[PDB]
């Protein structure tokens, strides 16, 4: 199944050093001769997302939906870019633009490298404020966000990335019924989790958990409390406590995001509007 207009000549491309790995691919560095149609006779750094020698059957069909996925978002400043794929006569490669500085997690762990200061952490959430909202005005949820799926590029710019559980949603609530889900508990919004629904404004409880992480600069969300205890605290209104250095205009927003009431709390829209307020006068 070719898609011209996304496939990549392999002889163009030549790989380079891993970039890292998990439990449904790796990603390696490499090379692409004549990608960016900006300039088509420049080499492009890029990352390839690849199966592994132990991959399964759910792994490559996961790769393969990410990679459409990924082709119906379009470009965005604050969201990782498709470049192109190799599907034709080998091993599937997704390839993807390529960023410096890891992951956002890392990243900022790495600054308790360069050092973050408090105009630093609202450019970074007023960014991924930015690409959710573009993301759900093209009818995607993410449901899977969090600090380590964010990119950031060699000139700090914050991408959204990990598409492997997006999925498009309409005018209604997006609703299956699982066996058992597949979403990190801690970052699941309280419908996600019991009823089974997720709608933009569950993004916007994760953003509240993403948050939470940036502010922490790369703390794990409800700190000391496992997976396991999370169930009956949530039915019970049970919040995370307000970071070391944050301000209680933006620990409100958190609580705003954290609202049971799903129509209750904010839209990304209304996010990106107080959250560039409180960055001019900085
Ligand atoms: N364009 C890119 N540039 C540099 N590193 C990248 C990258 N894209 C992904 N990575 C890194 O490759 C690593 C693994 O990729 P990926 O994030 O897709 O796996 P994963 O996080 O979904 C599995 P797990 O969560 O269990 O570790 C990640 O640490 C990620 O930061
Ligand atoms: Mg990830």
């Amino acid at each position: 199944p070719e898609d011209p207009k996304w496939e990549f000549p392999r002889d163009k491309l030549t790989l380079g050093k891993p970039l890292g790995e998990g439990a449904f691919g790796q990603v390696v560095m490499a090379e692409a001769v004549g990608i960016d149609k900006d300039k088509p006779k420049e080499a492009v750094t890029v990352a390839v997302k690849m199966l592994k020698d132990d991959a399964t059957e759910k792994d490559l069909s996961d790769l393969v939906s990410e990679m459409e996925m990924m082709k119906m978002i379009g470009k965005h400043k604050n969201i990782i870019h498709l470049l192109g794929a190799c599907t034709q006569d080998g091993p599937l490669y997704v390839i993807v633009a390529y960023a410096s500085k890891g992951n956002l997690r890392e990243y900022l762990r790495a600054r308790r490298e360069e050092q973050m200061t408090f105009k630093d952490l609202v450019s970074c959430t007023y960014q991924l404020a930015r690409g959710m909202e573009y993301l759900a005005s093209q009818k995607c949820i993410h449901r899977d966000l969090a600090a380590r799926n964010v990119l950031v590029t060699e000139n700090n710019v914050m991408k959204i990335a990990d598409f492997g559980l997006a999925r498009d949603i309409n005018n209604i609530d997006y609703y299956k019924k699982t066996t058992n889900g597949r979403l990190p508990v801690k970052w699941m919004a309280p419908e996600a989790l019991f009823d089974r629904v997720y709608t933009h404004q569950s993004d916007v409880w994760s953003f509240g958990v993403l948050m939470w992480e940036i502010f922490t600069l790369g703390g794990s969300p409800y700190p000391g409390i496992p997976v396991e205890e999370l169930f009956k605290l949530l039915k019970e209104g049970h919040r995370m406590d307000k970071p070391a250095n944050c301000t209680n205009e933006l620990y409100m927003m958190m609580r705003d995001c954290w609202h049971a009431v799903p129509s209750q709390r904010p839209t990304f829209k209304q996010l990106v509007e107080d959250l560039d307020r409180i960055l001019t006068l900085t």
